[PDB]
């Protein structure tokens, strides 16, 4: 599962309604070196290489998303739903790459509520930065799937939840982009990041 | 008459915004170097320019100007024009303070721009603080992100003030403040810039921006 002992994911969309998913988790893991990906996302403070060091290396997860952008506009949204079995308060930071480059770092604050004997933090329907609604409007106009393939190579995100309160690192994900087609809906691997 | 006196609504008001950077002699004898600073500590009408003639200084579709204004409300709109103090490895922060009368979760979006395309976005949520009878938002000693503090590196660098003055004539910022919960628009405030001369500090003027 992408979590540790402390955190759990739960489940993420990142959807537009006027449901379309552009990406869905709904909740052995295969291993890859965050060193392939160190030149996805900035080097300065903040980067994924000066992140890793600092620890813990078991919290940090790669997503490939196959996004579905086959559906100006709506409601664009993201939902993500946390859950541990201590109470804390989250920070969730999210930067947006393009080429390496941070475009967009967006920072969220969730408190632990109780719920069913566990704790769980709702980040729900929080409103799409409009760099994101911008670009998505024009991905969906590209003429074939390996055009927006290739724009997608050079496009990141990575998502670092921290205990508000300690500032420990709890998640690190970093996620990757292609198109899936229509008939073969939003798919999803989960990795694990390992020197 | 009910146009602005300040750079503030009846539903949130800016008590203080500045741009500073710390040199690392700081932790020995304070001091702070100030880019730039709003004060409305202790308070006539503000002048007024047409949004019009500022559009295609900021972004385009989704939280261009255009479109911000078009959802209104049109007197949370705000035109700043900064004199930049550019005589100064420390710490390059920002710090912003509001006010209100009710309890919100304010989104605060800063749009740093080039030509008019958004480069860089900085995106934050500050919970009310109830104090003396007033809620206070308090977003103290952001670090300034890497963007802004190369630009800056760079601009010190220009053999002229009037090169300096050209650059910024395409450097613009844009800020959004939103009630987190109701997505209602607070507060949107449009930066452009000018170096000021050294022996004159940091200066501004607030505009209504109209339509
Ligand atoms: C570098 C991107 C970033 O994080 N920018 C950021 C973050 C928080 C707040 C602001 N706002 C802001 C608004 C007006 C002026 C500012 O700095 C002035 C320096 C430029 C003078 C030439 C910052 C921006
Ligand atoms: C900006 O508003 C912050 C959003 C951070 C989370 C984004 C998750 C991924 C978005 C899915 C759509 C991208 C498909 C190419």
């Amino acid at each position: 599962g992408l979590g540790t002992a402390r955190l759990q994911l739960v489940e993420f969309s990142a959807f537009v309604e006027p449901r379309h998913l552009f990406v869905h988790i709904s909740q052995p893991l295969e291993s890859v070196d965050v060193r392939q990906i160190y030149d996805k996302f900035p080097e300065k403070k903040g980067g994924l290489r000066e992140l890793y060091d600092r620890g813990p290396p078991h919290a940090f997860f790669l997503v490939k998303f196959w996004a579905d952008l086959n559906w100006s506009g709506g409601f664009y949204g993201v939902s993500s739903q946390y859950e541990s079995l201590e109470h804390m308060t989250l920070t969730c930071s999210s930067k947006v790459c393009s080429f390496g480059k941070q475009v967009v770092e967006k920072v969220e604050t969730e408190r632990a509520q109780l719920e069913d004997g566990r704790f769980v933090y709702r980040l729900l329907r929080s409103p799409m930065c409009e760099y994101l609604v911008n670009f998505l409007h024009k991905l969906r106009q590209l003429p074939e799937r390996y055009m927006m393939n290739s724009v997608l190579e050079n496009f990141t995100i990575l998502q670092v939840v921290t205990n508000r309160d300690t500032q420990e690192l709890l998640l690190c994900t970093a996620y990757v982009f292609e198109v899936s087609t229509s008939e073969r809906g939003a798919q999803h691997h989960i990795y694990r990041l390992v020197r």
